[PDB]
């Protein structure tokens, strides 16, 4: 089998993505935000503190003629972004871009946290890291791909994130019409439960390419791209009047300014972000400073290859046995 959705910016500055999900029978279709980085199914629900639904789609279990309560099941969730959401689980029929999927765990939220309710474009997750980081208790449960993956044509799945535009999320196929020249392929380790792989290096603009090793996590469910302050700096160095702000939480750079582009390896391969995917507009209205799409990974452990990163890629999610990356130029 294999499964093939549109995946859509929430607003202007591509803050995130949305992608249609069929839940239940007959089908209740929600707007999911698609995580490389976490492992839950979660949404919005019948159950949602009312107070914390504010223009969301919600799931009704009890309309749903194939929901089964999971007995005793519970789920907490805790982001990077300080983000968080809880409740109890179903099992039901989950369908994305044609694929189906029986029995797949369908996290209901009891309680959200202010920015998920703050967000009404966004009507749940659906995670697409590994199954050892899902958050159900006391029986731990599979994500999606997990579930499907068997039945898939190929045990893999694509994102092919658009710029200020809708993309696409493949699953089971690897649509060879979607990129230029190959995909290169590089390894992954799944002790973290992510997609974490090393890149090769980095150029700004048209500066010479520097080889060095940065181990990062390819996360579609981050914004931003997150590197190392030095390769942070580098970059922000070639933009005239960009600073660190404390204040704001990161670089900042005059909204009069073009921006070069940036230049990541993977292996001896190389993807080119342009300097408009790292424009992320005023830091409020009508300022004329505006927020970084690179910023440094200091703070959070981990380098992160979120969307601004991905979305200059057709990226290959392979889940054979030994689990692996792909990048191809689009």
């Amino acid at each position: 089998s294999t499964g093939s959705a549109t995946t859509t910016p929430i607003d202007s500055l591509d803050d995130a993505y949305i992608t249609p999900v069929q839940i239940g029978t007959p089908a209740q279709t929600l707007n999911l935000d698609f995580d490389t980085g976490s492992s839950d199914l979660w949404v919005f629900s019948s159950e949602t503190t009312a107070s914390e639904v504010d223009g969301q789609t919600i799931y009704t279990p009890s309309k749903s003629t194939t929901a089964k309560l999971l007995s005793g099941a519970t789920w907490s969730i805790s982001y990077g972004d300080g983000s968080s959401s809880s409740g109890d689980v179903y099992t039901d029929t989950v369908s994305v871009g044609g694929l189906t999927v029986t029995g797949q765990a369908v996290e209901s939220a009891k309680k959200v946290s202010s920015s998920f309710t703050e967000d009404s474009t966004i009507d749940g997750l659906l995670g697409l890291a590994f199954s050892t980081l899902n958050t159900v208790s006391p029986t731990q449960q599979k994500t999606f791909f997990d579930n499907a993956k068997a039945s898939l044509d190929s045990p893999v799945f694509t994102a092919d994130l658009g710029y200020h535009a809708p993309g696409t999320y493949n699953f089971g196929f690897i649509d060879t019409t979607a990129y230029t020249g190959s995909i290169t392929y590089t390894a992954v380790s799944t002790k973290q439960g992510f997609w974490e792989w090393t890149s090769t290096g980095y150029a700004v603009g048209s500066g010479t390419f520097k080889s060095t090793s940065i181990d990062g996590i390819a996360d579609t469910g981050t914004t931003l791209l997150y590197l190392p302050a030095t390769v942070v700096s580098a970059y922000w160095a070639q933009v005239s009047g960009a600073k660190s702000s404390s204040s704001v939480g990161g670089y900042v750079f005059p909204c009069s300014a073009t921006l070069p582009s940036f230049t990541f390896g993977v292996g001896s391969a190389r993807i080119v972000i342009p300097g408009d995917y790292i424009d992320f507009g005023p830091i409020s209205t009508g300022s004329s400073s505006c927020f970084g799409g690179i910023q440094s990974s200091a703070g959070i452990g981990i380098n992160i290859f979120g969307d601004v990163a991905l979305k200059a890629a057709f990226v290959v999610f392979n889940g054979a046995t030994t689990p692996t990356l792909g990048f191809a130029s689009k």
